[PDB]
């Protein structure tokens, strides 16, 4: 049950941490990364108890990327800790950290102040699928956009939904309140069975008037895959 | 027959892969360097079934890069799939991965609103010839691009298509769709035996009202030669 | 005593160093890496005359960063010969410079200009907690703010002081004027048990008109746990 | 005779190859490094045929830079066969391949619409010297320069050239057309024995309008001194 | 006394050279390197003839280097000839070159158009004192800059010497000339013993007019300390 509430509840912060496997990393025996694969898969069920982790191959998909890590935890302290031991496993340490991002859960700021007939659609359940494409894109306003009054941003928040709802269907999302905790103001993530109409929602949303206030709309667009730790790593370990 | 729908379809996935070669490639001996050549080749023959790969030397003619792969898929895992193995290969061991870019071929979305007599000239067949020269140049639009209303961006692409239909004949070209998959909004791509024509067609561009929404224009420009897979890596074998 | 007049007096120098562990330090026995700790911890001791050093995980919470110290000094020519033989201890030689960044504490320019109440608010004593979080930005306004007249920018100082002292509760905060000494006009530092109000503060401040000169905010903005040195190297020994 | 063909006609291409030496190339004995230049010697020899690779001593004078070529040849294939070559040789497996550009020679696009006795002096042979410092200047313009009609660029490189003339006696220039072939529009090459002459012309050319249309001037601007080959690869075979 | 001309007469080139030194360095046992101290000392001495060499402690002040040269030479071909034997030697050998920087000194343009008053005082003679903070900013001026007409340049300048005069007392200026020779037109170098009146010297400057036109205004600022050669490398030997 507890998942869930990482998952869904305010308050929760989530991590975003990618990862790329060393050259030296093959000069290992493979009975050695097989021992190493079981190490990480250790630790993380230890973890277990205070973070969800879930992991997703970007080989393939994502320039200078082969792993992402979405940690929850109530405390970015606990995901510090774990992140540490994770770097210092054996396989950790043939990693060269790539990009790390951070953002907590919240209450919607604009939500409220639309329609009802809108309200009801946010509240439909769109894509439930295992092995999903996984999408993240952080993303950084300009100063014109903070300098707006209250209604001017809930007007330009209500285009930006009425855009991208008909993709509800097939996109599910998740965003992240960033400002603070690093260089951007929101991650947004994104599963979906179907890339073409990931296409269509960001083409969607690219001709609303909020789109021009995103001073940092990507940079990097991180796609992947999915998957549990056991497939991803076992990889590797061949 | 089945290369060509690939090639020529929509809803197919491209995807740019460019490589370049650790200089510890050649502390090998030669033996087991022409190994590892025969490794690569039998993978690419494996997958032949699903995909469409082909091969480019970018060496010597595109900073920091020595090969490139275009590769088609129906579906976006299967290109992680084969680039995952391929990036595991002996020879893909000693690659640095460089740029990765991807993006969907659409139906045409200015076309039908052009002139008759257009349409005809955008149906003529220019280049077919091997080993020609080929180019990849990645592309964003601005903002003010999207803000406009579907009249005044038919018009402008109509602009462009008319500034550049006299190098069809020489120059050979494919656009995908690559918004929310990377950082850029379109990848183009181009064969032709005559750079002069490209570097005049280039220019041609240059001069209508749509280039100036390009926030994008190359970073990198990749230049090659397209050539079978067994000639580049032969190279790296001797 | 002595240690509070360093974190406290005008015209003590605060250097910002960051530095990332090379992947070849995990190849020391760690017998070698017990050694080196060693080393580093005697090397700050005897440099406790002089300076006062403090230290942070960035490890897991900031990109491509392990280690920090916020280094106090009554001259930078003390600081460079710490940093420089920390830098060359065993531990140093496997560590990569990350960013460095230098700042002297001042007397306040806006603060006499402001009413009475508000200098009453900002007196008062607000986080007084071992091992919280620790936020570092860097800051370089533009031309247009220093075009303005002292009148213009002392009250959109005080717009900032306004927007922000609700948090002095549960959020402490240090200027360093680091104009000429490197490439930022100003490195703000931060201590808080709670990011999510850092957080809040940080929003709260990005819709003052102040905010829109801030040419550079960030790039990098760092982010971890204060500790003392030998539970973080400690982490590195194992 | 058909080495001036190369340097002189249009429809030439010209590169631009810079090299860095690794680290590592010292610990190679003093002998395999004479073996070493000797090599690529003669690879030069035998490409003598076909192409003319000019050599440039880049260390010291430019940063992270020790060699250069300008390479000429009327096909592009061939540069990069030769240059894949080179790169293949036991000294180019040391060598950290710096940037890389190319660019068509053209014949003049406004000198038929300059005055009569502005025709005369650009007709002048200038500097004919052995030995000289060599410049290198990229550029890319921005999009109001493309939207400018002809009469009105025709004006502003007539400027151009005005400022520019009195130069003309100790400075001697060359114009590569590269749109297309990378991501600049223009490769400038220039031979002096008076650097401050150089400087001054440069100074007299920022003042002229058409300069604030260069969006990109320099980065790199390449500095060297004019040397052949075995001159520059004797001092690394030391 | 020659080495006075060097240091004030028009004419005189004057290159920045900055080097860091490589993680294997260290593993040379200490005899080889105070054996390569000794390499490098005789070369500066065996120039000593045509150019003067200066050194500077970057090391734990400036980010990503240790060592800097001023060098000045009548003809850059000297100094390039200097630097590439320096970084042949041993010691040089391990230095990874950093950013390199080349300016003329030259009479002044627009100080003969200030009033009478103020050319007295920028005759007055500053700081006089050994082993000094050393600071360089290169700067690149706007296309805006170079448009104004001569008058309304020698009024800005006017106001940019005028704020800076009382300064002149603590710190010592020069300015070379480097448009053409790379990417920057001046590069200002500096000696103070008192860095915080250096700090509000360059905050004065930011607030004339003058000041929006610096396009590019450090990146890097240099910051370090003036120190004799065998100080600065006997650190290394130890
Ligand atoms: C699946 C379709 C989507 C739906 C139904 C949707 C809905 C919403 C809603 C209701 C909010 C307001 C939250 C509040 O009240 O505070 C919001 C905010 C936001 N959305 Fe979306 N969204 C979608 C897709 C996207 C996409 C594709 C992106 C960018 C890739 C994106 C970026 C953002 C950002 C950055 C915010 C924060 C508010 C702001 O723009 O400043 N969303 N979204
Ligand atoms: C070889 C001759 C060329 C022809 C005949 C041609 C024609 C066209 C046509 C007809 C379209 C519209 C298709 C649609 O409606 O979706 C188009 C779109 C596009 N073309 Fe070209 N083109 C040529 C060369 C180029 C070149 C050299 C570039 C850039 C290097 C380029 C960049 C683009 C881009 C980015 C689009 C996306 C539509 C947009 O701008 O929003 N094309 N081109
Ligand atoms: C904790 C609540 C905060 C308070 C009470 C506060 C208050 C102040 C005050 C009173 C000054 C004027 C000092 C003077 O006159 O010299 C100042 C300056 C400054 N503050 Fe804050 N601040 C807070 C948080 C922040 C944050 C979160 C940032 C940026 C991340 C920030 C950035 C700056 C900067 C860069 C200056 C430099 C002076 C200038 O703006 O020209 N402050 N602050
Ligand atoms: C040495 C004295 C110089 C002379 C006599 C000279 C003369 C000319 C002439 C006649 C043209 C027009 C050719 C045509 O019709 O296409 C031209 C173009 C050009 N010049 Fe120069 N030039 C000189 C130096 C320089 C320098 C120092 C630079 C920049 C570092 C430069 C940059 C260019 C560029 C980029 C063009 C391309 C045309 C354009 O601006 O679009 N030239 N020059
Ligand atoms: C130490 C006090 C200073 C004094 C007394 C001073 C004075 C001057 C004078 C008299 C000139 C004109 C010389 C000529 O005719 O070329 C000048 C030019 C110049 N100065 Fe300063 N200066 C000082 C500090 C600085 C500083 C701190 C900077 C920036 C860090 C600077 C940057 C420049 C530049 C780039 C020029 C070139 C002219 C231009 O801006 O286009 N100077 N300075």
């Amino acid at each position: 049950a507890d998942r869930e509430k990482l998952l869904t509840e305010s308050g929760v912060y989530g991590t975003f941490a990618t990862f790329q496997m060393d050259h030296d990393w093959w000069d290992l025996p493979g009975e050695s990364r097989v021992i190493s694969v079981a190490e990480v898969k250790g630790l993380v069920e230890q973890w277990s108890g205070k973070i969800l982790v879930e992991s997703y191959l970007l080989r393939g998909l994502s320039d200078h990327a082969d792993l992402m890590f979405r940690v929850h935890a109530r405390t970015l302290s606990d995901t510090q800790q774990f992140l540490s031991a994770f770097m210092g496993t054996r396989l950790g340490r043939h990693l060269t950290s790539g990009g790390l991002l951070h953002g907590v859960s919240k209450k919607p700021t604009y939500v409220a102040g639309f329609p009802e007939s809108m309200k009801t659609e946010l509240q439909v359940n769109g894509e439930s699928g295992s092995r999903p494409y996984a999408i993240v894109i952080p993303i950084k306003k300009d100063a014109e956009w903070w300098a707006l009054d209250q209604e001017a941003r809930t007007a330009l928040m209500q285009e930006h939904t009425q855009a991208a709802l008909p993709y509800l269907k097939t996109v599910k999302k998740k965003l992240y309140h960033s400002t603070g905790l690093d260089d951007v103001d929101f991650i947004t993530y994104f599963e979906t069975e179907r890339l073409e109409d990931f296409h269509n929602l960001v083409r969607a949303l690219q001709q609303v008037k909020e789109f021009r206030h995103n001073r940092r709309f990507g940079h990097p667009t991180l796609l992947g895959t999915m998957s549990p730790l056991d497939e991803i790593l076992e990889k590797f370990a061949q």
